[PDB]
């Protein structure tokens, strides 16, 4: 009666995330090509190599969100305490939000998923964009 909407999306993301996560990655370091700089967020392939894990992680908990229904998994396992431990590491908040809008911008209904499926695929990416600010 409702599930199908969220369901389809999660599966869609499920079978194709490494291509959407990586996609976001490159774009993330496009708006902030200064992170590459020496002594910066992804200066070296080990701090830029793992930063990609953080993208699969946020999208990881989204498959789980649109399956249990709400933003339950995403929450505790990535909504608060993750953000001001970045403050501890000096991992900018605007950098994390750079992957999201791109992810949310790229969608398409006839080509990538569906009409109703998408507006909720963008509901948990925006639910995260808002949480990071
Ligand atoms: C409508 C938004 C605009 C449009 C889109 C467009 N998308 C691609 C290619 C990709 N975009 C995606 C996005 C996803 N794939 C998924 O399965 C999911 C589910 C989580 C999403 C939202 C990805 C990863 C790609 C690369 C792989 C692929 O071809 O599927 C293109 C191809 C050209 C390009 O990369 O720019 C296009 C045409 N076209 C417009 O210009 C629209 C306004
Ligand atoms: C691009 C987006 C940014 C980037 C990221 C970056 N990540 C870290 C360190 C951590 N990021 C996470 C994220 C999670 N860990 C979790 O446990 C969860 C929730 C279950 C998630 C989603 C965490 C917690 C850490 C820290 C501790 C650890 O080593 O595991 C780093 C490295 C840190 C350092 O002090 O060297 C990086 C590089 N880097 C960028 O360029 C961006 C701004």
């Amino acid at each position: 009666q409702r599930a199908a909407a969220r369901l389809e999306a999660a599966e869609k993301l499920g079978s194709n995330h490494e291509a959407v996560v990586k996609e976001a990655g490159d774009a993330c370091f496009s708006k902030y090509g200064y992170n590459k700089n020496p002594g910066e967020a992804g200066e070296n392939q080990e701090k830029i190599n793992k930063c990609y894990r953080d993208i699969d992680h946020y999208m990881r908990l989204i498959n789980y969100t649109l399956v249990v229904g709400g933003t339950g998994p995403l929450d505790e396992w990535g909504i608060a305490g993750a953000r001001e431990v970045y403050r501890t590491l000096n991992l900018p908040s605007a950098a994390y939000i750079a992957a999201f809008v791109f992810t949310r911008d790229r969608l398409c209904a006839p080509r990538d998923m569906s009409a109703q499926a998408g507006v909720e695929f963008c509901t948990a990416l925006d639910y995260l964009i808002n949480s990071l600010s």
